[PDB]
């Protein structure tokens, strides 16, 4: 099999630990985990190759900043997130992540991943948002800013309702196989 390493980045509770552990097991029991401790791996095929894709949890808030780049040796491709309910989490995209993860993973394939899109029609989503005179992210903003940061594509999903979620770890794997 071929062996991939895979780390996602993002702000502080943008769905990152959510994200791998529905795609990676089959039960999620009731343990609040800032980022997965175990060894993580996805077995995925692409086009008739069998993929081993190991997957590292890195912390979103600032005050873990000096200690994220353990993670970041000899990684093959990056999941760089932000949630569609944060337009904060976004504009967080261009002046943080894509700099950090450029620096530490030079030439390393980016997906830029839009999170919690069941959220993006939740009335519960909207108000708390409409009160500060903002809105969830839409679409076009997404692959505007993964053209912007040079991102090899951009996707949407939902951890809760899994709508998306294979699709990125899929793409994640193509993107990784090409160096
Ligand atoms: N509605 C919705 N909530 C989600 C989704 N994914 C995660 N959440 C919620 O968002 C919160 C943050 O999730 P979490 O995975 O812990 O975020 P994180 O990016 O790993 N945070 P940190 O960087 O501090 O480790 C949790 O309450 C979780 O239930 C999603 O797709 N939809
Ligand atoms: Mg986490």
């Amino acid at each position: 099999a071929i062996r991939k390493k895979l780390v996602i980045v993002g702000d502080g509770a943008c769905g990152k630990t959510c994200l791998l552990i529905v795609n990676s097991k089959d039960q999620f029991p009731e343990v609040y985990v800032p980022t997965v401790f175990e060894n993580y791996v996805a077995d995925i095929e692409v086009d008739g190759k069998q993929v081993e894709l190991a997957l590292w949890d890195t912390a979103g808030q600032e005050d873990y900043d000096r200690l994220r780049p353990l993670s970041y040796p000899d990684t093959d491709v990056i999941l760089m997130c932000f949630s569609i309910d944060s337009p904060d989490s976004l504009e967080n995209i261009p002046e943080k992540w894509t700099p950090e993860v450029k620096h530490f993973c030079p030439n390393v394939p980016i997906i830029l991943v839009g999170n919690k899109k069941d959220l993006r029609n939740d009335e519960h989503t909207r108000r708390e948002l409409a009160k500060m005179k903002q809105e969830p992210v839409k679409p076009e903003e997404g692959r505007d800013m993964a053209n912007r940061i040079g991102a090899f594509g951009y996707m949407e999903c939902s951890a809760k309702t899994k709508d998306g979620v294979r699709e990125v770890f899929e793409m994640a794997t193509r993107a990784a196989l090409q160096a």
